[PDB]
């Protein structure tokens, strides 16, 4: 069985996750839609149309009296057109980001921490921690991440792609909520992270909470059949390291010929004291 306290490190991650995630996007609002329209800089646009080419999704509205819109994106044709959803996908991933920000606020450990370590954190995991709750809406037979009334529907070859690949993967487990939550809390404490001060103590939150992930497994899931589910969780949390890595440098290089980062994404990600650097972060984790 788990520790008392183990039970309720979970009970804390779980009323954070359901005070912060806005699971079926109703509050999200207000955000852009597409609309009803040299040797260096050519290598730096080829290197960004295949950073696009990948994540290619058509776009699903879903109104409230029954109708649907529906968007197609444009082919790649000579260029611009395919930053058409850019603005679009800005708003989405920043107000994931506020919910994401929320949650960690809500949770002791965490607001604990030294405001700078706490901006160093969500730096360092806010993708991640994205990634993961939009793992929870994501629908493996159809390819589509059902948002509430929006939705985003993928356009063998798709597993190439390791962001695609992941949602695959990590949806197979088939995961509880539970088994979601701590994974964010993991993700969130890695003592790694660029710029982070307090290692130790970080270092050892994340252990309490892989702890904590291991013992519900061996105590929530039959036997043997889910004897590795625990290392299984841990490999796919070392893959979206490497993707949010890879993502990183993709958005900088998008950001760099086609500005599309709204004020928090350009803090989270470093586009242009470390809380000095990060005043709308700071604020969001002040209040």
């Amino acid at each position: 069985g788990l520790t008392e306290e183990q039970r309720m490190m979970i009970r804390e991650l779980m009323d954070a996750q359901m005070k912060t995630f806005d699971t079926t996007f109703s509050h999200f609002k207000n955000f852009r839609l597409p609309g009803v329209l040299s040797r260096e800089e050519a290598a730096k646009w080829s290197q960004v149309r295949k950073d696009l080419c990948s994540l290619k999704v058509s776009l699903q509205l879903r109104g409230e009296d029954g109708s649907v819109w529906n968007y197609k994106p444009p082919a790649d044709s000579g260029g611009k057109e395919i930053f058409s959803l850019l603005p679009h996908m800005a708003d989405m991933s920043t107000y994931m980001f506020k919910g994401i920000i929320s949650f960690a606020k809500v949770i002791s450990y965490f607001r604990d921490l030294p405001i700078e370590d706490q901006i160093s954190l969500l730096k360092g995991a806010a993708f991640e921690l994205c990634q993961l709750r939009f793992n929870t809406v994501f629908n493996a037979e159809t390819g589509t991440w059902e948002c509430g009334r929006l939705s985003y529907c993928l356009e063998q070859q798709l597993l190439l792609e390791p962001m695609l690949k992941f949602h695959y993967m990590l949806k197979k487990l088939q995961l509880h909520e539970e088994e979601y939550v701590l994974m964010q809390a993991i993700s969130l404490f890695s003592p790694d992270r660029p710029g982070v001060l307090q290692h130790r103590v970080v270092d050892q939150l994340q252990e309490q909470f892989a702890i904590t992930l291991k013992s519900y497994i061996e105590c929530n899931r039959p036997q043997p059949a889910h004897r590795f589910l625990f290392l299984k969780i841990m490999a796919m949390l070392t893959e979206l390291r490497s993707i949010n890595a890879q993502h990183t440098q993709r958005l900088l290089r998008i950001q760099d010929i086609h500005p599309f980062a709204t004020p928090l994404m350009q803090e989270l990600f470093g586009i242009t004291s470390l809380t000095e650097r990060h005043k709308i972060l700071h604020r969001l984790l002040q209040e």
